Parts: C-alpha cells; structure tokens; sequence
C-alpha cells in the first residue's frame, strides 16, 4: 500500500533486540507520538505476533496496535507508547507501597492472562520488563503487557485456532502438553512478579552477577525463603499464594483462574493499607532479575 514514513517521523530508540527493535515516533499529522517495532522478516516472521495483537490488542491492559506497515523488507508495528516505565521498577521504587495495591496490581495482571490462556494463547516471556505503565497516573487501569514476540496461539494441525475447552478437533498431546506448561510457566512469571514486589528482589538471583547454573540451582531446589528479614511483616495469606505461584511442580502449580479465586486476591479489603518493609534496591533487583531469565532462555 503506502508507507510508514510518510505518516510517521522516527526519534530515538526504546529497545534494540537481536531480530526486531523499537524505536519512538510521532504521527505526523497529530503529533502524537507512538512506539514502532520494525521486525526483519528475514530473520523472524512477525505474522504470528501481530495476529495475536490484532485480536487481543484491544484488551485494555495489553499494549494496543495503532497501525501497521510493510515495505516488503521490514515490517513496522506501530504500537501505544508506555509513558509509565517498568511496572515493577517504578513499585520497587515506592517505599510506602501498600501490601493492598499488590493484590490490586497482580488482579489486573492476572486478570489479562487468564484471558489469553482462556483464548488459547500463552505469553511464553511475560518478564517484569515487559509490563510497563502507559502512563503516570499510578491507577492498574494504566497496566500493560508488551512484547508477544514469542507468544503462541493453540491451534490444531490445519492451521486452525483452538481454545482450551474445543479438544473434539486434531490437537496433537504433545503441542497441547506444552501448552499446559507454557501457561503455568507464565504463571511461574507472575509468582517472580509478586515475590518481588512483596519483598524487593528476587526469589531465586541475587544480581546481575550470578551464575546461571545456581540460579537455575535454585530454582530446581523448589524451595525459597518466604519468611525472615522481609517477610516478617507480610500476610501469611500473601506468602501463601506465592508459594503456589512458584511451585516447583507446574502440574501442583495454580493456574491463572485458581489464582484470581485466591482470598489474597478476592477479599483484597482486608490486606493492610500502611507500608511494607522491604529492600531499596530496584537496579540490583533490575540484574539479578535479568540474570533469571537469561538462565532460563540459554537454550532459546
Ligand atoms: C519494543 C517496544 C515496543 C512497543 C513499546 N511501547 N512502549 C515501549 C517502551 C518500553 C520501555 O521499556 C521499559 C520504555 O522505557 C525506556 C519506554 O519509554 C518510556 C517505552 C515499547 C517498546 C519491544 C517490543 N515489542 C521490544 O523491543 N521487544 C524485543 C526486545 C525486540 C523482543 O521482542
């Protein structure tokens, strides 16, 4: 058709990736500005990605797409810009913040996913760095998760999409038995996401400069401190959900569904509204968070 640049004048980068990159613009002709992924299609094939944005985009708390182009090379994913930052870092960055407002964050969140898991779809990356806030204004209303380049559709053997409950067509077991782990291992992420915010690190790094093999060490473990130092003023009804969330055994593990049914997450009025004790560290948290999932992705 026609093409980006004549509708959109690039500015600096956000973040540059080994097959895509995302780069600040602004539409021309409102001056409002957006943010752009320009994928290699040589490299990746975006259609999945932006199949998954087309439909679900129009979710409130997932990053919306505002227009689309393809000048046969790349291809330009013209998205909402997040004017908020990392979720996680700017509530790690709050020393005040409640025990109260992590239920209501962490309900949004789940909210979002149990949604895409019911669609048949898994984020199979939703890592702190990838929920950011659209805007300043601090409300959940302004939460949003980016980044599905490594989202997957449940789909049967002739291309066609499936849900959880539809089984009477052909899905094969085991492209349906990675869908019941990458689900539970989303929710693996979100149990980081709340350990996190809880106390103010990670459950299983320390920082930027730990070994993926202890790590992963850690991990394998299935256990975690959940009590001392900073937990000691937290819910035993918090600690018990977390527990679950990162449970060593993704079948034992809660799903997205079972989670929001939690009474950490149903009877959120009674959690406590005064400040949490934890560790004033976002950036070592920013490493160590990273040195996780890296450990993780090493055979990706
Ligand atoms: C690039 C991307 C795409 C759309 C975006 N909308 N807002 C932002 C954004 C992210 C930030 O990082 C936390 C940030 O803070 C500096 C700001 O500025 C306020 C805006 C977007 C970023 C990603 C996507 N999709 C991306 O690069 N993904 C990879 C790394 C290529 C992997 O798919």
């Amino acid at each position: 058709s026609i093409q980006f640049t004549d509708g959109y004048e690039v500015k600096e980068d956000i973040g540059v990736g080994s097959y895509s990159v995302c780069k600040r613009c602004i539409h021309k002709a409102t001056n409002m500005e957006f943010a752009v992924k320009i994928i290699d299609k040589s490299k990746r094939d975006p259609t999945e990605e932006i199949e998954i944005l087309l439909r679900y985009g129009q979710h409130p708390n997932i990053i919306t797409l505002k227009d689309v182009y393809d000048d046969g090379k790349y291809v330009y994913v013209v998205m909402e810009l997040m004017k908020g930052g990392e979720l996680l870092d700017k509530i790690l960055r709050q020393k005040f913040f409640s025990e109260r407002e992590a239920s209501a964050v962490l309900f949004t969140i789940t909210k979002t996913v149990e949604y895409l898991h019911a669609q048949g779809v898994v984020h199979r990356d939703l890592k702190p760095s990838n929920i950011l806030y659209v805007d300043e204004s601090g409300n959940p209303e302004s939460i949003r998760i980016c980044d599905f380049g490594f989202a997957k559709q449940l789909r049967a053997e002739n291309g066609l999409l499936m849900t959880p409950c539809y089984t009477a067509n052909f899905v094969a077991p085991e492209v349906l038995e990675r869908q019941g782990y990458d689900a539970a291992c989303d929710i693996w992420s979100l149990g980081v996401l709340l350990y996190t915010m809880l106390t103010g690190y990670t459950p299983f790094a320390n920082g930027p400069d730990d070994t993926p093999e202890e790590i992963l060490a850690r991990i394998g473990s299935g256990k975690f401190s959940l009590s001392g130092g900073y937990w000691n003023s937290v819910s035993d009804t918090a600690k018990d959900l977390v527990s679950k969330m990162l449970h060593v055994d993704p079948h034992q593990r809660l799903t997205a569904a079972l989670v929001l049914r939690h009474p950490w997450i149903v009877h959120w009025d009674q959690l406590p509204q005064y400040q949490l004790n934890r560790q004033d560290a976002p950036h070592l948290v920013k490493g160590a968070m990273a040195a996780t999932y890296s450990a993780l992705n090493r055979n990706q």
